[PDB]
This record gives C-alpha cells, sequence and structure tokens, in this order.
C-alpha cells in the first residue's frame, strides 16, 4: 500500500504511523537516539502494562498511565515516570492514535534506535483507556523473586519471561532510587541493547555509586553503575539464575526473547486478532557495537557464579585498568 505521505507499507491501515514515527524520532528521541527518552519511554510500556491482573483488574497496555495520570501518577512505583508521561501528552493530543497505542510505539521504535536492538511487532488499535489502573501491580526493585515472579505470573508472564522482559535493563539508568546521583545506568553500555546487563548484575558488589541506604539498592561493581536490590536477586535465584546466565553472549537469544515477551507485554488486556499488524514501520536497528565482554581489570573470579547445571562462560575482560561508568546525560 502506498501512503499519503509517499511511503510504502502492507496495510494501509498502518500508515498512519508514519507522520507519529517522524514526529517522535525529531521531537521525543532528539534524533533517533538510544538516550534517556528512549529509556523512560521504554519503562512507561511496562508501567503502562503490566497494570493487568485477571483478579484485581486493569486493562494493561490501554493507555490508562497517561490518560488516568492524575490517579496513576501517585502510585509508589511511579516515582519519576511523570516527566516521560509529560513529555508524550503533546504527542498524544496531537496525532491520531491512542493513549495505548502510542506508548507502545514509542517504545518500539525507541528500542529500534540502540545498537544491538531488536524489532518489536507492533500492532495498532487499542481502544482508550477506560478506568485507571488498580494501584500496586507494579513490581518494586524491594520485592523478593518470589514476590515479583508471582506478581509477573499473574499478568501472564513465566520466570524465562521475566528475565528476558530484564534485557530492557540494558539500555536504562535510574533516577529515583538513589536520587543522589540522577541517570545512573544498570550497565556499563546504557546506549547498546546488549548482554553487558546480565554480565554487570553477576560480578560481586564493591561499592556504592552514591549514598548507602536506598531501599531497592544493593552494592555495585563499577563506579557509575548502580544495581537494583531485584536484578542482584534475580541473577542468583535458582528458578531464574540459570537463564540470565544464559543471555551472557547471546546476543541472537537477547533480541528474539526480548522482540516476543515485549509484543506480549504489549498486548497485555488486549486481543491481537482485533488489532492490526503495523509491525512493518518499525524501523531497522543499528548493528551491534561491542563484544560481550568483562569490565576492564575484572576477572572470572570476580563472576558469582549462580547456574547450577552451567559454569559461567569465560569472557575477557576489557584490556586497561578499572575504570568508572559515566551517566545518562539529560
Ligand atoms: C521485573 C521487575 C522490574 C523491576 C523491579 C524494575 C525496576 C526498575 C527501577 C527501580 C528502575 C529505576 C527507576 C528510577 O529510579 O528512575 C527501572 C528502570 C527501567 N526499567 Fe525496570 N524493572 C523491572 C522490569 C522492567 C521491565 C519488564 C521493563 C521493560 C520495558 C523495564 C524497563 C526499564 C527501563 C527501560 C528503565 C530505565 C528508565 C530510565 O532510564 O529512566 N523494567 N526499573
Ligand atoms: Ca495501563
Ligand atoms: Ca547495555
Amino acid at each position: 500500500a502506498t501512503c499519503a505521505d509517499g511511503r510504502t507499507t502492507a496495510n494501509a491501515a498502518c500508515c498512519v504511523l508514519f507522520p507519529i514515527l517522524d514526529d517522535i524520532q525529531e521531537n521525543l528521541f532528539d534524533g533517533a537516539q538510544c538516550g534517556e527518552e528512549v529509556h523512560e519511554s521504554l519503562r512507561l510500556t511496562f508501567h503502562d502494562a503490566i497494570g493487568f491482573s485477571p483478579t484485581l483488574g486493569g486493562g494493561g497496555a490501554d493507555g490508562s498511565i497517561i490518560t488516568f495520570d492524575t490517579i496513576e501518577t501517585n502510585f509508589p512505583a511511579n516515582a519519576g515516570i511523570d516527566e516521560i508521561v509529560s513529555a508524550q501528552k503533546p504527542f498524544v493530543a496531537k496525532h491520531n492514535i491512542s493513549a495505548g497505542d502510542f506508548i507502545q510505539f514509542a517504545g518500539a521504535v525507541g528500542v529500534s534506535n540502540c545498537p544491538g536492538g531488536v524489532r518489536i511487532p507492533f500492532f495498532l488499535g487499542r481502544p482508550d483507556a477506560v478506568a485507571a489502573s488498580p494501584d500496586h501491580l507494579v513490581p518494586e526493585p524491594f520485592d523478593s523473586v518470589d514476590t515479583i515472579l508471582a506478581r509477573m505470573g499473574d499478568a501472564g508472564f513465566s520466570a524465562v519471561e521475566v528475565v528476558w522482559l530484564l534485557a530492557s535493563h540494558s539500555i536504562a539508568a535510574a533516577d529515583k532510587v538513589d536520587p543522589s546521583i540522577p541517570g545512573t545506568p544498570f550497565d556499563s553500555t546504557p546506549g547498546v541493547f546488549d548482554s553487558q546487563f546480565f554480565i554487570e548484575t553477576q560480578l560481586k558488589g564493591r561499592l556504592f555509586p552514591g549514598t548507602p541506604d536506598n531501599k531497592g539498592e544493593v552494592q555495585s561493581p563499577l563506579q557509575g553503575e548502580i544495581r537494583l536490590q531485584s536484578d542482584h536477586l534475580l541473577a542468583r535465584d535458582p528458578q531464574t539464575a540459570c537463564e540470565w546466565q544464559s543471555m551472557v553472549n547471546n546476543q541472537p537469544k537477547i533480541q528474539n526473547r526480548f522482540a516476543g515477551t515485549m509484543s506480549k507485554m504489549a498486548l497485555l488486556g488486549q486481543d491481537k486478532s482485533k488489532l492490526i499488524d503495523c509491525s512493518d514501520i518499525i524501523p531497522t536497528p543499528p548493528a551491534l557495537v561491542g563484544a560481550a565482554h568483562l569490565p576492564a581489570g575484572f576477572s572470572l573470579s570476580d563472576v558469582e557464579q549462580a547456574c547450577a547445571e552451567t559454569p559461567f562462560p569465560a569472557l575477557t575482560a576489557d584490556p586497561g585498568p578499572v575504570t568508572s561508568v559515566p551517566p545518562v546525560p539529560g
């Protein structure tokens, strides 16, 4: 099909997405960069979608976090999500797709900007949100593994799927876990969708990058990197540790499982058969940059092996002395 903007797509209903793509690439993502706004937009996909429980209710990936922001903005786990909601609102107001569609579209487009990224399937047609999410459906970094897995499981995800979705933390930072050091990433390559997150979370902690005593934080192995308590525990818990380790230096697995599981997440509360497949609108991501490695100055003895069936793979360290990770600008 040929669209009003002159471009081609398989299903002509998807043409509406091309001007939206252009607008977000320029005016939300700072020229199609894998930076702060991409990261926040990706987090928003999860906070919107995970507000779904067959028991407790919630419409899932329905745009409620924007449309009912006056309610959802007050939820504890939504700390620091108000900035990206505020940034997305004028786009939702200005274009002609639902808020639920916009959130998932912006997330998929954003991931496609990141070197090593993957094209996440995208469907068009989510109805407008009808009610705010119930509170307390977003997992917290101070929740135990069993609590996190139970909540994610309630929404429909297996333990391995939780690990796959946490590849998102490869392109990610924290502003509120330790508010003294906003923009501190979870891996040494927050601009690259890669396995460094799965490697670096497996290292023995060494230091707090900022203040001590923050809820939901534990010691990190690197200055300028922050470690969530939840990620620390998920990397080591027998339910998840072998799957976590299996992501290390397996870029195709990270990509394919992230795409598939993100598609599932983007469809929480929705019925694929009542939507239109517009996956071909998502751009081709740049190739992976870099290769899997231990940080400079580290060795296998710094890895806390936690997979009972399989040893941690032999990686090479970057050359030189131990170095710090720069924060995400913004
Ligand atoms: C499984 C349980 C999870 C927990 C406990 C968790 C927790 C967190 C926390 C505490 C932050 C830092 C927020 C801040 O202080 O600014 C964060 C950031 C982030 N999370 Fe997760 N997360 C989880 C799952 C996910 C999933 C499934 C996604 C998928 C989209 C995701 C995507 C992100 C992204 C992209 C960021 C970076 C945001 C930024 O750079 O500002 N998280 N997560
Ligand atoms: Ca929602
Ligand atoms: Ca990374």
